[PDB]
């Protein structure tokens, strides 16, 4: 038999029992990706941290040429180091108060939007797809209200985001072709005097302040583009899990109908069980750093596999049970955790909640329309996301 392969499964509604077993014999184990490279499986909270919380566990260098992969580049490869790139054109500040739920009408914003989308929904009659028709919809919408672009582009920029984050062994020339185009776009943006509200209409207004004089016009273009596509594709991808794990829970679903307060902490618990993130988060060693029992060597590749972390009943006690009282609620690794953290984590945070909150109110029998084993789940992708999402109410 052959080296154990990652990733597991493309489906997102269920962990692999794979994941504890290994998890408890193995929490730092060597992989196989899809490029044919080896690399260390990391699935426990405790080496998860460590990896996360050691820099010289480096991001940036998993774009070096020769390095192990986990899966192609579909970007320029000084895109990788992105907001270590922001952070240095001293944008990071401008950036991450634009990006956040705080804007004035922001909230009101979204509720609209997502009463709108259900509306047509209930006019249109069951069965609905979920996520083709509310939860990417409602995230395309939201982002270009955040970045200032008009509602009408969200839909062309939307679909390059199902090659634009593909999990590819090999690199993919229709992703060039819509980062090219899709930078072309965003200079435009820089460019039009309409354009004067959230993130771009700041960047441009940035870009003509002489602070900032010598800060490249790709770097501006490319904050726009790198921040949609990240954007649409977690929160669309996050919401449309956290509903099938709601509807499969109708007595949660009925609480949190019943009692809406505890959304937030719903979301919490469904951000902590969200299987969301297709592969574990790559990072290449740069030193030679003790994780567990392995002496991982410069130059390695390290999969820090997010649901390790958030299943591991040595820090979340019956960890797939979603208890809404826990006393460590937001210690998951949804977001990450320490350098490369989430800089849209509120923004995410928000959009579920009046996404989930606006459903259960317009459609408070909602469940599925299909048996779950129906459901298509896309393969070889960044997120686990099913293709359609059918639903009744
Ligand atoms: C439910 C929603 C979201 C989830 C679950 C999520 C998840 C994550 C995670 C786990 C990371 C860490 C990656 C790593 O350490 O390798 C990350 C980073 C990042 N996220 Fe999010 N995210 C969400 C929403 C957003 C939003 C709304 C935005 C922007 C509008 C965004 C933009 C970014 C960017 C640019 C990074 C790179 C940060 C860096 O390299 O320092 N994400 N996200
Ligand atoms: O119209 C589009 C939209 C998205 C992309 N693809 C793509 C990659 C990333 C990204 C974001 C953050 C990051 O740290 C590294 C890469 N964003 N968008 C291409 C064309």
């Amino acid at each position: 038999t052959v080296l154990l392969e990652v990733p597991f499964s493309a489906r997102g509604d269920r962990i692999p029992d794979a994941v504890a077993e290994l998890r408890t014999r193995e929490p730092i184990r060597k992989v196989r990706t899809i490029t044919g490279a080896e690399a260390w499986l990391v699935s426990s909270y405790a080496l998860c941290t460590q990896v996360l919380e050691d820099r010289r566990f480096s991001m940036k260098e998993t774009a070096a040429a020769g390095a192990p992969r986990l899966n192609a580049l579909t970007v320029p490869p000084e895109v990788v180091n992105n907001m270590g790139n922001i952070a240095d054109a001293g944008l990071r500040k401008a950036v991450m108060k634009a990006i956040t739920p705080k804007a004035p009408g922001l909230e009101q914003f979204l509720r609209d939007t997502a009463n709108s989308l259900l509306d047509n929904l209930i006019t249109e009659g069951a069965p609905a797809d979920l996520r083709n028709d509310f939860a990417d919809p409602l995230a395309t919408a939201l982002h270009c209200k955040v970045l200032g672009i008009p509602q009408e582009d969200g839909p062309k920029l939307f679909r390059s985001l199902s090659i634009a984050f593909m999990s590819s062994a090999d690199p993919i020339p229709a992703a060039k072709i819509n980062w090219d185009r899709d930078i072309e776009y965003m200079a435009g943006i820089l460019e039009n005097p309409n354009i004067t509200t959230g993130l771009m209409g700041e960047l441009s207004r940035l870009r003509k302040d002489p602070a900032y004089s010598h800060v490249s016009d790709e770097l501006f273009a490319t904050i726009g583009v790198t921040f949609f596509g990240a954007g649409v594709i977690s929160t669309g991808s996050f919401l449309t899990t956290a509903l099938i794990s709601l509807i499969q829970r109708p007595q949660l679903r009925n609480l949190l109908h019943e009692k809406p307060e505890l959304i937030p902490a719903g979301v919490e618990e469904l951000l902590r069980i969200n299987l969301s993130f297709a592969d574990g988060l790559p990072r290449l060693a740069t030193a030679d750093i003790q994780v567990g029992d392995v002496l991982v060597r410069k130059g390695e590749l390290v999969l820090v596999l997010l649901e390790g972390a958030n299943f591991d009943p040595e820090h979340f006690p019956n960890p797939g049970s979603i208890e809404l009282d826990r006393p460590n609620p937001t210690s998951h690794l949804a977001f990450g955790r320490g350098q490369h953290f989430c800089p849209g984590s509120a923004l995410g945070r928000r959009h579920a909640q009046i996404g989930i909150e606006a459903l259960l109110k317009k459609m408070p029998g909602v469940d599925l329309a299909v048996p779950i084993d129906q459901l298509v789940w896309r393969t070889r992708f960044q997120r686990r996301i099913p293709e359609r999402l059918p639903v009744l109410w």
